[PDB]
């Protein structure tokens, strides 16, 4: 009807046992995008690692894929505190209280217009979520947000396309009309995904031995007395980098050291040419932030990879050249035990064979992939972080953790598509066979509803001593952290990630 | 199953080419002086976007040409052929791993 | 006891809170990350119902003479108390307590 709601409103969060679930609403502004049209986009040589095919669509699309869209600061704080893990179960979406607006300035209702959802259940569309885009939900209810345009990428050569090149149309799909009365609503079940290590480990990988018991294997010690010779000593408690291990440091892919002193940092442009990068079909793309490694090693917080962190932008923070007083630097130093240094080569290996003429050489290993035996942690996630990936339907993967954090998923949360259905405006009366492009000028707005029902690990630790626990600053400040301004601008002053209880290896 | 399919897509081109990014990347480090500039990975910069996701392992092979006068004049066959090595002996790693011809 | 009177509660009538649900003006055809701020002019009217129900305590009183009570006075005035006045507005001309009758110590 169209003077009843077809829904309430629903931001909560239930924690009940090894289960919380996060509910979130907002309001949402959809407008024509494209003049209802698809549109070919593309890049030619900007530079070759730039170029792209693909086509805008004038169909919008509902992102939820960030933590602070169902998570207050508040409820992260909760989770980060308190459970070793994390992971979400199912998922409820709901589109409603839909209100189609015509504007000629003057804004009336369009009591019979409809919008246009569906989602993208089997995955046959191109998969946009997981690319930390901007459209997500906002952290703060109270916002009103603009739902971002659906467009993607096929393959090109330069700005043209190739005969694989995709073209689709989201008109084929079946879709659910609503008009003002209507509201769209389905549900998700997530796979079995892996809890998330919502903790830092408290023993190191090459500390794992009793500091007071040698060892009953011998390691070469000495090879000269001087003369050649051969000692063999156990392994010990001071011998501590020459002990018999079990386990490796996960891998490495080098990335640029780059200090937040920038007196420190080489007098050059080096984001580009020193940045590390993967090459795919003779494009350069920046391996950002790559594998998972730690960002910094002990008292070294102000050197970070130089693509290698999930890198914030602080609120009201430009788009292009942010200083950085206005980002918010993420670090993966917790994965120290565990993960080498993103900065720092992997080892030292074995160049040539020795002899007594030639003295032994060593290679500095600066990318290693995956050696039995190898441990590592994922990158962590953020409040302000991707929550899912997309695995990429492929042959083979190998440990198929989104790099930029969160859960991999073969098959995510389906992309859920809307559109303002096309009003046209008065057709001639004499009969045009031409498609029609004049249409009464239109959006629509809404409230849109997800619930997450996230299962939690709980912390079962014999620490003695208490743990780190994310805290606000006691002291005094002009602004409560997390909360608006005088403004009634809601800002999230800081990155917040998860990792601050403790696991032995 | 054998993929018998081609992707329609590339690993590194996986975003929607209208929204950017809310995540940052070192996009310059000079004014000249020292700095720290932080962009938003977008449409244009898509070279530099965060991505979940990297090209599968390489195992790299050197380059010939159908085109025998683009080729070096030289008998590489072997000597600079793509080996792996195992109790002494090498071997060809062929065809080696997949990658891209 | 509440200091400026009335009934302690540890769990009062709860605070029933209303807003206005914002509706956007028309967004911009391109995508904006910022929250909207342009929205359209609005307000709500409608009726409100609060029922209460009041338990009493009967006065039991063997007192012999007269009680005060609270009474309008009989004499003329230009307004009639706790009614409007010629310009349609309502007003309280005095603060009527509650203890008239008496009861022993």
């Amino acid at each position: 009807g169209v003077g009843s709601s077809s829904g309430n409103w629903h931001c909560d969060s239930t924690w009940l046992g090894d289960r919380v679930i996060t509910t979130s609403t907002r309001t949402w502004a959809l407008p024509t995008y494209n003049n209802h049209l698809y549109k070919q986009i593309s890049n030619g040589t900007a530079t070759n690692d730039n170029t792209y095919f693909g086509y805008s669509t004038p169909w919008g699309y509902f992102d939820f894929n960030r933590f602070h869209c169902h998570f207050s600061p508040r409820d992260w704080q909760r989770l980060i505190n308190n459970n070793w893990g994390f992971r979400p179960k199912r998922l409820s979406f709901k589109l409603f209280n839909i209100q189609v607006k015509e504007v000629t300035k003057t804004i009336a209702n369009n009591l019979t217009s409809t919008i246009q959802v569906f989602t993208d259940s089997e995955y046959q569309l191109p998969y946009v979520l997981g690319s930390a885009h901007q459209g997500c939900l906002p952290p703060f209810p109270a916002d009103v947000f603009m739902i971002p345009q659906y467009g993607y990428l096929t393959l090109n050569n330069g700005s043209q396309a190739v005969g694989r090149s995709s073209f689709y149309c989201l008109e084929y799909f079946p879709s659910q009309m609503l008009r003002t009365g209507n509201n769209f609503q389905f549900t998700y079940t997530f796979e079995d995904v892996p809890f998330h290590s919502s903790y830092a480990h408290s023993q190191s990988l090459d500390r794992l031995m009793n500091p007071l018991i040698d060892q009953y294997l011998y390691y070469l010690s000495r090879t000269q007395t001087n003369t050649q010779t051969l000692g063999f000593s156990q392994g010990g408690p001071n011998t501590m980098a020459n002990q018999a291990k079990n386990w490796l440091p996960g891998p490495c892919y080098r990335q640029q050291r780059v200090s937040t002193t920038t007196g420190q940092n080489n007098n050059s442009n080096f984001a580009w040419t020193a940045g590390t990068k993967y090459h795919l079909n003779g494009r350069n793309s920046l391996a950002n932030p790559g594998i998972a490694m730690a960002t910094h090693k002990d008292d070294e917080e102000r050197f970070f990879p130089s693509n290698g962190i999930l890198i914030f932008g602080k609120q009201n923070a430009a788009r292009d050249n942010a200083d950085y007083s206005d980002v918010m630097l993420t670090s993966e130093e917790e994965i120290k035990t565990t993960n080498p240094v993103a900065t720092e080569e992997y080892g030292i290996v074995a160049d040539n064979l020795q002899q007594q003429n030639t003295a032994p050489q060593i290679g500095t290993v600066n990318s290693q992939g995956a050696l039995p035996g190898m441990v590592w942690q994922n990158r962590d996630v953020y409040l302000q972080g991707p929550i899912w990936a997309k695995i990429p339907h492929t042959d083979g993967n190998f440990h198929p953790s989104p790099l930029m954090g969160g859960f991999g998923l073969k098959h995510p949360p389906p992309q859920i598509l809307i559109k303002n259905t096309p009003v046209p405006a008065d057709p001639p009366t004499t009969f045009n066979q031409s498609k029609l492009n004049s249409f009464i000028t239109q959006y629509s707005t809404g409230q849109v509803s997800v619930e997450i029902e996230w299962e939690l690990q709980k912390e079962n630790s014999k620490r003695w001593n208490p743990e780190i626990q994310y805290t606000s600053n006691y002291y005094k400040s002009t602004s409560v952290d997390f909360a608006v301004n005088t403004e009634g601008v809601y800002s999230e002053p800081r990155p917040i990630g998860t990792r601050y209880l403790t696991r032995n290896l």
